[PDB]
């Protein structure tokens, strides 16, 4: 039904020679056929050019972040239309840091994914909760929010993956399980069904971005309502290959 | 009057604006350029992130590039951000911090600008710091007042200038309808560099290049230029035209 997701959030990290090395480990990678499994990777803005260039067409690049609209006097801003232009076809909009550290908020995260989408960006659009939101009994509430602060926003879904990140896991003493993980997602996608339609929650990924590592993307994987990775430090790693073979799974 | 004179700059700024084939042609028309020799003139373009791969190895050597912004600290966990050290690596020596767009639109602080100029420095590179006040600011009788806050954040974080660049951006003369005319930037800069001498020291203000980072087209850069304190360009729109050629050449008004 859903063809899985994988992608390789790589952050605010990369030198030449490392960017190298990763690329060549990517190319070399044994992996499911594209009709098995849906693969992008997320270099730093400097890097998508020579990722682009270098990586095998069955992987595609996308970038970090995107302005919240046309470009012009933007200094220091990525516009959507610039990345089109230059071949990106992904995007990452929404992601807990800069949510968290740059005071990215709900509204402006879906006047992003709107706009991304208009100029013919396919968007990653992240999700998810903090520890003092959970413990609060606020964990649907909040991802309700944020989901339906993007749904206002857009009415295509077919370039729309959804990134489910447990902020609730990252520096505290917790950690999100695979059973933890697909309540998550099988509530969002039953939020999907009621405020989108059940056409968008039958076909939409909804992909986990909490820690995955080789060790667990399998079990991740078998999750019913799991339709994928957003990875983050294991993106950098030859474990990546690993992890987009739990595609089979 | 012991400093060696100071170095005429000129900095372009395309801001959130390219394509691959402008790119290009806007790359080839600086390469095509007839403009004073390297001793004479520092010329500095500022692409967007994703053009500075392609930038970099097209353009002329005399020229180098910046990054129109870097993050505070060291990279990690900081999803969309490009970090001082990442710059470095990439082979870009100048970094853009402050900009009147950054601190307006995405909310950057005084003391987030200050931090940024500090670590930039840390990893070596070279800043063009910005600073400057709105219309509601200057009309408050602030504009010393809001430079001095903007500046000190700065100062107060680091010890050597020698790798810094001022940009004095009149934002009260941006977007405003208002226009400055030399007279009143040549009142700003010699202002600014007083401020440095009082409160940095006199021989940071004497080598401290201070550039008019308001509106330059080829018909008022040599009058911009005449001007004692006003060291230099951080070029908007025109940075992008045939036009920024001109602007450059103004430095021979020195």
């Amino acid at each position: 039904g859903r063809k899985f997701f994988v992608g390789g959030n790589w952050k605010c990290n990369g030198t030449t020679d490392q960017v190298e090395k990763i690329v060549k480990t990517l190319n070399e990678g044994q992996v499911p056929p594209s009709d098995v499994v849906e693969v992008v990777v997320s270099p730093p803005y400097v890097f998508l050019p020579v990722v682009k260039s270098q990586l095998r067409q069955e992987f595609h690049v996308a970038a970090q972040n995107c302005w919240v609209k046309k470009g012009g006097a933007f200094t220091g801003e990525v516009s959507a239309e610039m990345l089109v232009n230059l071949g990106v076809p992904w995007v990452i909009l929404g992601h807990s840091e800069r949510r968290a550290l740059l005071g990215e908020s709900n509204e402006f995260v879906g006047d992003k994914v709107a706009y991304a989408l208009s100029q013919g960006l396919k968007v990653i659009a992240c999700v998810g909760e903090t520890l003092e939101q959970r413990e609060a009994g606020s964990t649907m509430d909040v991802v309700a929010a944020q989901t339906k602060a993007i749904a206002e926003k857009i009415k295509d879904w077919s370039n729309v993956v959804v990134a489910y990140e447990p902020v609730w896991a990252i520096g505290t003493g917790k950690v999100a399980t695979p059973a933890q993980a697909q309540e998550v997602h099988a509530s969002l996608r039953d939020w999907l069904k009621t405020n989108a339609s059940p056409e968008v929650a039958e076909s939409t990924r909804i992909i986990y971005g909490g820690s995955v590592t080789a060790a667990n993307c399998k079990e991740l994987a078998a999750q019913p309502d799991v339709d994928g990775f957003l990875v983050g430090g294991a993106s950098l790693k030859p474990e990546f290959i690993d992890i987009i073979n739990a595609a089979t799974v």
